[PDB]
């Protein structure tokens, strides 16, 4: 399919959520003269959204995080395809399917790992919306997989993939699909595997 990779926003911790819970994540483009700020309500290390292209123009299907020569997203969100930024192709290079996990440009680069008690925030690219850090404590859970981190956070359907960030700024994990746990808690994963 024709999936293209649009930048939105830098892979940091946004101190404003740490005061308010919530916080947008502008970024201002300079354009020929005047500044203007990004607001993708209308339709290279970083977070991106990943947009399939329709007969009526992009829509968002995922996001996903740059990082050391390395796109990291969900094998869910791209299926294995090829994917394009600003016509240059992108090859996937590894994936973990029962993790849910696929890397492009070489192996897996994201390094943080949540320490439970501790928050993180989740770098959330809902589709049509303009980016917003939510500041989360993340939960240990039980599954028929195992013992997984995750978060009790209900996004939109295509913010899979967005990028959970602890306080120095590492990638955690991806905010992962919706699971029942045992216990009955709806609740989202934080999908991650060790660096390579």
């Amino acid at each position: 399919a024709d999936l293209e990779l649009e930048r939105a926003a830098d892979v940091k911790w946004e101190d404003q959520a740490e005061i308010s819970g919530s916080s947008p994540i502008l970024s201002i483009t300079i354009s020929e003269d005047g500044s203007m700020s990004i607001k993708n309500e209308e339709e290279e290390d970083g977070a991106y959204r990943i947009k399939q292209k329709g007969i009526l123009g992009y829509s968002q299907i995922g996001a996903g995080v740059y990082k050391e020569g390395t796109f990291h997203t969900m094998w869910h969100v791209t299926r294995g395809a090829v994917l394009m930024h600003k016509g240059k192709r992108i090859e996937p290079s590894w994936a973990d399917v029962k993790k849910d996990l696929i890397s492009y440009g070489g192996g897996w680069k994201l390094e943080g790992e949540w320490k439970e008690g501790e928050e993180v925030q989740v770098l959330a690219l809902e589709p049509g919306k303009n980016p917003r850090a939510v500041q989360t404590k993340p939960g240990l859970f039980q599954t028929n997989a195992g013992t997984i981190g995750a978060v009790s956070l209900d996004f939109s359907p295509g913010t899979s993939g967005s990028p959970i960030i602890d306080k120095k700024g590492k990638v955690v994990g991806l905010y992962g699909n919706g699971v029942v746990t045992r216990s009955g808690a709806y609740v989202s994963a934080i999908a991650q595997t060790e660096k390579s």
